[PDB]
């Protein structure tokens, strides 16, 4: 049913992926960044030098003021504004119209990005993390309640400027090859999962697995990098350095401070290691792994790249670095996230991104922090 949604996503580099939407009556058109790591629907609603277009409440006859402000701070950027509801559609989405909560963004800081082509943000996670609180129903919850759209969506982010698909209401077999493998959502707030082992070039990092999920581990289409807790990050960087020691790089590279260059075509991919995350599976003592290549974690901007693994103090964030290799299925109805090899992933002639299992892992519940 879903060819109509294929290729409904666009963007630039590490400036997020966006889908076209309409708000209000008559329909105003905006591009909205798709964000599995938050839960507020919000839109530019006033002049800003990075916005070429914005939402104008005056001239929608279906607007309703809710007379309540709201504030949202992210790992990067923050904004405040004014709540209301309005009628909203997704043109290359399902043929439906819904009445959703919408934040009209009045002030903001280091949120909007110059030349980005998007004007708001569609928070696809659960109510538990909506500002101002619980009770502001997120967009997808309204969609599901107000229509007959099944309670799942799936994302295929291609890292080629950049493109992909958001299939709302199901799964499209043309976007992946191999099998889908599934991990439980641990709790409905973020799309929280449990990582149970980490390998770099087939070698185990040998930490207490609690450290991998310290605070929490989440899947987040609105974050660029693979972000890793302090302890895990360093250990990761040590192993990555050693396997690539055949050449040396500035300390500022490993910190994302720098950038690193080679003769167009000549990038020494092979000297760089494969990274595997093992995730909790669906059956007793059962896990599977996702493997990424350096083409995913060295992101391009002589051909030059930035190291897109970085430190975090709020847990693991599996952003675009992770997602670009896979088709990712957010199966809210069964509380699980599926991974499969994406049909648009960047091939090495020697190696591939992979989703593999089953494997056996004991005490998987114990890997989650409390
Ligand atoms: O924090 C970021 N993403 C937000 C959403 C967002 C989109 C566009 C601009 C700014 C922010 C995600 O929502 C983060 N989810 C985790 C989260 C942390 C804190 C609070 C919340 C919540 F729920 F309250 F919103 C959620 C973030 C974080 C980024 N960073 C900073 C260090 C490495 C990295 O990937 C980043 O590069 N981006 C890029 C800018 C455009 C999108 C990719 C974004």
């Amino acid at each position: 049913s879903f060819v109509e949604m294929v290729d409904n996503l666009r963007g630039k580099s590490g400036q997020g992926y966006y889908v076209e939407m309409t708000v209000g009556s008559p329909p105003q058109t905006l591009n909205i960044l798709v964000d599995t790591g938050s839960s507020n629907f919000a839109v530019g609603a006033a002049p800003h030098p990075f916005l070429h277009r914005y939402y104008q409440r005056q001239l929608s006859s279906t607007y309703r003021d809710l007379r309540k402000g709201v504030y949202v701070p992210y790992t990067q950027g923050k904004w405040e504004g004014e709540l209301g509801t309005d009628l909203v559609s997704i043109p290359h989405g399902p043929n439906v119209t819904v009445r959703a909560n919408i934040a009209a963004i009045t002030e903001s800081d280091k949120f909007f990005i110059n030349g980005s082509n998007w004007e708001g943000i569609l928070g696809l996670a659960y109510a538990e993390i909506a500002r101002p609180d619980d009770s502001l129903e997120p967009f997808f919850d309204s969609l599901v309640k107000q229509t007959h759209v099944p309670n799942l969506f799936s994302l295929q982010l291609c890292g080629a400027s950049v493109g992909g698909s958001m299939i709302i209401g199901g799964i499209d077999h043309s976007l992946y090859t191999g099998s889908l493998w599934y991990t439980p959502i641990r709790r409905e707030w973020y799309y929280e999962v449990i990582i149970v082992r980490v390998e770099i070039n087939g070698q185990d990092l040998k930490m207490d697995c609690k450290e991998y999920n310290y605070d929490k581990s989440i899947v987040d289409s609105g974050t660029t990098n693979l972000r890793l807790p302090k302890k895990v990050f360093e250990a990761a960087v040590k192993s990555i350095k050693a396997a690539s020691s055949t050449e040396k790089f500035p300390d500022g590279f490993w910190l994302g401070e720098q950038l690193v260059c080679w003769q167009a075509g000549t990038t020494p991919w092979n000297i760089f290691p494969v990274i595997s995350l093992y995730l909790m599976g669906e059956v007793t003592n059962q896990s599977f792994r996702i493997t990424i290549l350096p083409q995913q974690y060295l992101r391009p901007v002589d051909d030059c790249y930035k190291f897109a693994i970085s430190q975090s103090s709020t847990g693991t964030v599996m952003g675009a670095v992770i997602m670009e290799g896979f088709y990712v299925v957010f199966d809210r109805a069964r509380k699980r996230i599926g991974f499969a090899v994406s049909a648009c992933h960047v091939h090495d002639e020697f190696r591939t991104a992979a989703v593999e299992g089953p494997f056996v892992t004991l005490d998987m519940e114990d890997c989650g922090y409390n």
